[PDB]
């Protein structure tokens, strides 16, 4: 397949994506499009959001279905169908505490303030509850790296800006994203990759 | 193999593995918890939400994931890997939208606003997406049903709930619906499950 990735120039949903192709070694057009685009880019979408990755002239969208796309019969899966499962779990988990943040707020102060409540308030309760499922293991699942480890590791990049001491109480979730990043596939692209915020 | 559901007493983010089961004919129990017992069942799960499905003495969680590992290998999947995440991407679709609403909001002028909003604005530019994604086709994704057009009915149900003339422009998705709804071991389940406003 020829594959051409759609996103904005930032990590956000597309960062899953790019990470199991760098880590797959596989050859992709990394296409980042400028906000002065988006209304063309956006009437060709499916929903109207972007990540899209285009693969042989077909369309597939959703961040997340995507990157499950893509790791299918790779070693990034889950080993079994329960471990499977727990890959999605967790993944879901995350997921779902990202779609906590008011990305896309347009009043500052009021968006700051929400970041701040969220990352207070809630994710310490997450945090914990990583830390417990994760346990003495190397990996969230099995006892080999998943793309579910992946996503903790991106998804904890972009908390960490908001929050510096995030995982101060949690050096076992610091340990795993090292591990992450030390991968040489993946510590190639962290250091490759344009340098954005988000 | 042994399953155990537990949920609140509501079709909500549980009616999914519910249609999975009752279209697999497949046995379980479907344990409907009340709210005074859940701050206790809530302190003992790994990531204290609900749905979670009890396999063979093993807990799963996230109402996707586990409605994904039940129909694996099963006709409700797509019927090859690029179908699969197309399958992926439209629950996916779905879920983001119903996601959107505050649910759990208390303050009631903060709730109604966004819902309304929601179902005046956002709603009815999904509806135009799905239906020119379904277009003249029979399902969803390929030529028959998966568990795509499982959550779709779900999903639409709830919304039309609260926004009852939502599909008047789009014959073709009520009709996906009674589609739906039509499948024998579906209407059984429809007609039989404990009647919630969700
Ligand atoms: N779901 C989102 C979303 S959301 O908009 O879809 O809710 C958004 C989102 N990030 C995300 C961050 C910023 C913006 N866009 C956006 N919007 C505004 Cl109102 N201002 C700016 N300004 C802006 C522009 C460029 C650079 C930095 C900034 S700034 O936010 O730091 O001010 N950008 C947008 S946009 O696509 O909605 O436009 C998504 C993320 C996610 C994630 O799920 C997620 C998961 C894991 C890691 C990262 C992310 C993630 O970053
Ligand atoms: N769950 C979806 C989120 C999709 C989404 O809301 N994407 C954003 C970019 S992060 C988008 O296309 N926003 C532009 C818009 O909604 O107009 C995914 O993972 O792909
Ligand atoms: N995305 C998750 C959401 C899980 C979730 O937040 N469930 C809610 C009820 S719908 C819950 O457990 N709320 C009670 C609580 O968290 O205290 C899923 O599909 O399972
Ligand atoms: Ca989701």
């Amino acid at each position: 397949p020829n594959y051409k990735l759609t996103y904005f120039n930032m990590r956000g949903r597309a960062e899953i994506i790019r990470y199991i192709f760098a880590y797959l070694d596989i050859q992709y057009e990394d296409h980042r499009i400028e906000q002065a685009d988006w209304p063309e880019i956006k009437s060709t979408l499916p929903f109207g959001k972007i990540p899209i990755l285009e693969v042989d002239g077909l369309t597939l969208h959703q961040s997340l279905a995507i990157a499950r796309y893509l790791t299918k019969n790779t070693d990034l899966a889950g080993n079994t169908e329960m471990e499977q499962c727990h890959v999605d779990a967790i993944v879901d988990t995350l997921d779902d505490f990202m779609s906590c943040f008011p990305w896309a707020e347009k009043k500052q102060d009021v968006k700051e303030q929400m970041f701040n409540e969220l990352l207070t308030y809630n994710a310490p309760h997450l945090m914990q509850d990583l830390d417990t499922y994760l346990g003495g293991r190397e990996w969230l699942i099995g006892m080999s790296v998943t793309w579910a480890d992946f996503y903790w590791e991106i998804c904890s990049t972009t908390l960490l800006v908001f929050k510096p001491d995030l995982l101060d109480n949690h050096p076992r979730l610091v340990t795993l994203r090292k591990k992450v990043q030390a991968i040489p596939a993946v510590a190639n692209w962290i250091k490759r990759r344009p340098q954005t915020k988000l």
